[PDB]
């Protein structure tokens, strides 16, 4: 199925028909949406902070961007010239488990770096189609690298203290309809479905997004809706984190260890109702939005439903996701991907993110787990520009995550990017149900 079909909608550039404007423009909008996203920080030191402790400083983060274009564009030949080849050095690399500059520095180098980048788009000749072998492709997963981080990063600004932030002008919240809406199961007819894509597609990829996998998937039935903070608060209340039996072994180690008893961004103080953290405030929890857990939390919920419901519930497949979030027709308006809005929404309430087969916001809203892992599919090949983007994590132990969030832009909105993380890792990220 080719991409940027009526059943395929991209929020990515067509890699054969962009023209040097649209390529500005695209590279513009994410840049300055990440330069918005740090000018947030109202505090310099905050930038010394890993507000997440499995990841970086965010004065790494800052740097990291400017520096992967930089670093790629060399590579591809499209720039000559390093700018600060130390600063290109200890800010390449990101981790999954120093001295650092002044925030005043890393500013100036991606000053610097933008202007370079940006003029190597205004005067580089450019031969479409873009393909994985054209030195722009550097320029392309560039761009498609910094969205991710203004996703990932937003993540980290998350967890720093409101007290630190402001909300930037024009970026809105949804806001809550009420109570969460009456979940459902509906039924997902089954087929032969193709994982992956070819190369030379129209559209970026990352190496791990290409190659061939087909799956035979037996009719299922899936809940229509994310599951709620409504819905999940049902667990907390009745003594879901506390209950064994809704646990494994390595589920249970990682909450205790953690001192956990609810989602990573609820909170509670004495008798008072739930807050809930979004990007830079705290409201009262929102019944309505997806929960955000980590795919532990996702499976402890799962156990206790099945034992409230008499029956067993699971998470969807890859191949599973595909059917029940087909969608002919679509258009990008219909779903919260891409900034429409600077939260989750109500479930339900994007009247157009409802699949052929009646499954709401499959695409946007929030992120959601699968309970499959990461794998390369056949044909997997890197790409010479990024030997290690997926390769290094084919170790049985990331989970894939699909259909991207509102903060999901570009190539990451896309339905063929093939996305991972840890099952303790935090994201804007929430599941819903499958009968097993
Ligand atoms: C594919 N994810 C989103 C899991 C990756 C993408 C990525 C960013 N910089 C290097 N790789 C991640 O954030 O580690
Ligand atoms: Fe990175
Ligand atoms: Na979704």
């Amino acid at each position: 199925v080719p991409r940027g079909s009526h059943m395929t909608m991209e929020y990515s550039l067509p890699l054969n028909s962009c023209d040097r404007e649209q390529i500005l423009s695209y590279f513009e909008e994410s840049w300055w949406k990440e330069d918005c996203l740090f000018n947030s920080i109202k505090k310099e030191e905050i930038f010394y902070t890993n507000p997440d402790p499995l990841r970086n400083p965010l004065i790494f983060y800052l740097g990291h961007s400017a520096v992967f274009y930089i670093n790629k564009m060399r590579r591809a030949g499209m720039i000559k010239e390093s700018i600060n080849e130390g600063y290109e050095e200890m800010y390449a690399v990101g981790v999954d488990p120093i001295k650092w500059d002044r925030v005043e520095e890393v500013w100036d180098y991606r000053k610097r770096a933008y202007e370079k980048i940006r003029e190597a788009i205004e005067n580089t000749s450019l031969d479409l189609p873009i393909t994985e072998e054209n030195p722009w492709w550097s320029v392309i997963m560039g761009i498609e690298h910094q969205r991710i981080h203004i996703e990932t990063s937003s993540m980290l600004i998350r967890q720093v203290e409101e007290k630190w932030l402001e909300k930037p002008s024009g970026w809105e919240y949804a806001s809550t309809r009420g109570v969460n809406p009456s979940q459902e199961m509906v039924k997902v007819e089954g087929g032969r479905v193709r994982i992956g894509r070819d190369r030379n597609d129209n559209y970026y990829g990352w190496d791990v997004d290409f190659g061939k996998k087909e799956v035979e998937v037996k009719d299922f039935w899936v809940s229509k809706y994310l599951v709620t903070n409504g819905e999940f608060l049902r667990f907390v209340e009745e003594g879901g984190y506390e209950n064994p039996e809704y646990w494994h072994e390595e589920g249970w180690i990682w909450k205790e260890e953690n001192g956990v008893k609810h989602p990573k961004f609820w909170g509670k103080r004495g008798e008072e109702g739930y807050r809930y953290r979004l990007m830079f405030e705290e409201v009262e929890l929102p019944l309505d939005f997806p929960v955000e857990v980590s795919l532990y939390e996702a499976m402890a919920y799962c156990r206790y439903l099945g034992g409230r419901d008499g029956c067993n519930y699971r998470l969807m497949t890859e191949g599973e996701w595909h059917l029940a979030s087909r969608k002919e027709g679509e258009k990008g308006e219909d779903y919260n991907l891409n900034f429409r809005y600077h939260s989750p929404t109500p479930v339900g309430s994007m009247r157009e993110a409802r699949s052929d087969s009646g499954v709401y916001d499959c695409r946007g809203n929030v992120w959601e787990w699968l309970g499959e892992k990461l794998k390369p599919l056949e044909g997997f090949t890197t790409h010479y520009l990024y030997e290690d983007y997926s390769a290094p994590f084919f170790d049985d132990n990331h989970y894939l995550l699909i259909g991207g969030s509102w903060a999901s832009s570009g190539h990451s909105a896309s339905r063929f990017y093939r996305n991972w993380f840890r099952p303790y890792f935090y994201q804007h990220a929430g599941f819903r149900l499958v009968l097993a």
